[PDB]
């Protein structure tokens, strides 16, 4: 029911760490993603993580506060980094197979102030001459906004708290963990959404 | 008021764009309209002021004649009553600011379908024209496209009102004025149903 949830969207759970908030010229850093899938009785929950430190691409300009926002040191040679090429095409490989495995036609961004990680995943794609990009190039399922409806609160922190959630702002601004609480939330709100009756609408 | 207290202190516009094409940076902004929100005595959304603006390309804009066939807008119509884009916004943020003050928000924030589309496009438009003060903020947006996929399951504007119970008349569409009543109306339906079925409160 997955795929009907949504209308054929495969929702993915995405958080991206940069050099900055320049999309074409600042680097991409960090990648997490996170698919999903529905029980039997229709609950929503996390399915397959996927995690890559991702190598500056050559020439790629870096922001000194951007690197003091998230903690992360590019040449850190214990970092296990990738090229950009490598992590997104993996993600981009699990996410196809997820699509036509479950009979959605087309993967969706999920993700806390979605246009930002959005803009940098495509930036990146783009670079890295992918042919094959299962996200929507402009569709996206912002958690903000859906926090903002859900929980009054548009503040991934906050959201989380109210919801409901630990949270630790130690562990924050890393792809992983911030991906992690957002796939959470994310499933948290639908499911909820579901036990008040907003979901199904009629027999469907 | 209460609405301030809805969203943390965000005060919740909505706003459509018309466009000659996708580019925010390069393409010509056509329309624009934009509808704020009040909250009654029992709590329900509603829409509340109404402006609307056809405009006038810049100066050095380019045009995608697909674009223009598809909202059927002609830039060159001997009278389109189109004002510049500083005019428009002028207005707009003017009307935005007081809405703030008097509920006590202290931020504007954008409600759109595909709002990342018309907030760049807004943000492009008012950089051009110079103005300061920009109430909306910068980054954070309400994505009704999003927020119907959740309460209904549909991301596409007409289907996500048709699935809500509302009417979308397809004669109409593509106007600023037209695709800003549907979308408020939608979004005001979405957070009252929200309510309705004991989500809010918490
Ligand atoms: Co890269
Ligand atoms: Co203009």
């Amino acid at each position: 029911g997955l795929c009907d949830r949504f209308r054929g969207f495969y929702p993915v759970v995405i958080d991206v760490e940069t050099a900055g908030f320049n999309a074409k010229t600042d680097a991409l850093l960090e990648i997490a993603a996170i698919t999903l899938k529905m029980d039997e009785q229709g609950w929503l929950m996390p399915d397959t993580t996927l995690h890559f430190h991702v190598e500056p691409f050559v020439g790629a300009n870096l922001q000194p506060e951007a690197l003091a926002f998230n903690g992360i040191d590019p040449n850190d040679p214990d970092r296990g980094a990738v090229s950009g090429y490598e992590a997104l095409h993996e993600i981009f490989k699990v996410v196809r197979k997820g699509i036509k495995a479950s009979g959605c036609n087309r993967a969706i961004m999920v993700a806390h102030n979605a246009n930002f990680d959005h803009s940098f995943m495509m930036a990146a794609a783009e670079r890295a001459s992918l042919k094959r990009n299962p996200f929507h190039p402009f569709a996206t399922f912002d958690t903000a906004a859906l926090a903002g409806l859900a929980l009054g609160q548009t503040v991934l922190s906050k959201a989380c708290q109210t919801a409901g959630m630990d949270f630790d702002s130690t562990q924050a601004h890393s792809a992983l963990y911030d991906t992690e609480r957002t796939a959470v939330l994310f499933c948290e709100i639908v499911n909820r959404w579901k036990r008040l009756g907003g979901w199904p609408l009629s027999a469907a």
